[PDB]
């Protein structure tokens, strides 16, 4: 068995690309690719290369976003549990600017979602735990919270479907609420 | 709170690293990086770059390994459940060949685990469940099984504790106990 990606573009958000890697499954379990750089460097602009790699584990009913920056390119997905992974368009001369897609990625939908700069990243954790990992592709420091904008996960101009009215949050995620 | 890796050799096997990265923890869980260009590239020679990212989800009791070849540097880590990760000194030049050290990594623990080429890569899943995470770092093509060397898990050589006289392998990691 050789390594695979089925990729394409989402139909609602331009320059949104889905990923799904292959699997090689026996009785010890499943081996995956995530990525490489032959078949995953061409959805990122020359000079740039993924560099940095992030575990996120979360309890069930957490809500991280919606955070983006204007120079980091995400590959983002869930390798234990599930996540409600919500993209929404935040570049401002976008036709599709504030429009959202969801990802519900787990055991049985192991995707990676490539999010261009300008973009907001947002999961909800619906099984009991979760771990998202998630590339990042920037040239020069990394942008950390001061350096990222926000929206309200509930922000009524996007109106993301999410499973509950009441997640829990980060004092960022809260305040980008008033 | 700045990204940070505390960086050691191991004192067993030479041109082994156990790298363990910081974790920011509030009330949702953890944040932490496994992995930057610019704090982990002096690691590998000039030029090889990690450039391949796996994942192997495994039952309770497998047993995977022990796997090399000649070119290809491996970041491993353990980011659900919990393994026994256990580097064997494959390089039949050096003066520790089969000579082995064992990390048992689960969140409370979060070592990742630098091996140059020619060394043996094994873990046995301890929990209910583990997700092994791995950066590759190889000039050209994937070594696939057939491009790989095998020890058996139990050689008599390396003589490795492991917590148990029957995992469940793989066809060729049950060869090599017989081959
Ligand atoms: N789809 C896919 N299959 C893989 C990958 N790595 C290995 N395999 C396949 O899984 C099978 C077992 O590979 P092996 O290297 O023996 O696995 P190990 O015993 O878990 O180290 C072989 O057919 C490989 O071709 C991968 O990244 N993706
Ligand atoms: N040690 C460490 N801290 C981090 C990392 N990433 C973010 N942080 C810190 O964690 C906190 C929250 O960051 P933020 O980007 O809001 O996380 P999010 O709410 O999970 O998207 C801030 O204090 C960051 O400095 C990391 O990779 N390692
Ligand atoms: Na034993």
């Amino acid at each position: 068995m050789a390594i695979e990606f089925d990729i394409q573009e989402s139909k609602i958000l331009k320059g949104v690309y889905i990923i799904t890697p292959n699997k090689f499954r026996d009785l010890r379990g499943e081996i995956w690719t995530a990525f490489t750089d032959e078949y995953l460097s061409k959805l990122v602009p020359d000079g740039i290369k993924f560099k940095h790699d992030k575990f996120i584990n979360s309890h069930f009913n957490v809500l991280r976003g919606i955070h983006g920056d204007v120079k980091t390119y995400k590959l983002v997905t869930c390798v234990y549990g599930e996540v409600h992974q919500v993209v929404v368009d935040c570049r401002k001369d976008s036709p599709t600017y504030l429009k959202w897609e969801k990802f519900i990625i787990s055991y049985k939908n192991q995707q990676l979602i490539l999010l261009p700069p300008n973009m907001g990243n947002s999961h909800y954790v619906s099984s009991a735990a979760a771990v998202y990992y998630y590339k990042l592709a920037y040239e020069g420091e990394y942008m950390d919270a001061p350096d990222q904008f926000t929206y309200a996960w509930n922000d009524e101009r996007i109106g993301i479907d999410w499973p509950t009215n009441t997640p829990i949050l980060s004092d960022r995620d809260i305040l980008a609420t008033k």
